[PDB]
């Protein structure tokens, strides 16, 4: 059982992801393999995960 | 059971992703495999999962 | 059982991320594997997780 009355509710929110990047650099080399990524913004009100950042085996 | 009354109401929800790059460089090399990716965003209200982001075996 | 009035609420909220990066350099090498990211941001109201990063197993 619920319930409102005028109740303004906020469940479960994001607010702005400010994300300047610049003049950088990344030269992976001689890997078994990157992830490299960047932003990444979720938002839920039932959930089991968010954003999940697999790498794996390598050799040489 | 669930009820409401003028309930202004908000669940799950994103605001704003800015996201200024600039003159970057990225060079993978010799590898398995790269995964490289940029913004990402997601908004659920009942859910298992999110921007899963995976790589995998690599070699020489 | 559960009731509001004029209730005003606020559950499981984020609120602004300001990430200005710069002029970097990140020259992974002879690796099995790297999972470098950047921001990362979530929001949930009942839930089993959040971002997970996982590298694994390398060689040479």
């Amino acid at each position: 059982g619920v319930l409102y009355v005028g109740s303004k509710t906020k469940e479960g929110v994001v607010h702005g992801v400010a994300t300047v990047a610049e003049k950088t650099k990344e030269q992976v080399t001689n890997v078994g393999g990157a992830v490299v990524t960047g932003v990444t913004a979720v938002a839920q009100k039932t959930v089991e995960g968010a954003g999940s950042i697999a790498a794996a085996t390598g050799f040489v």
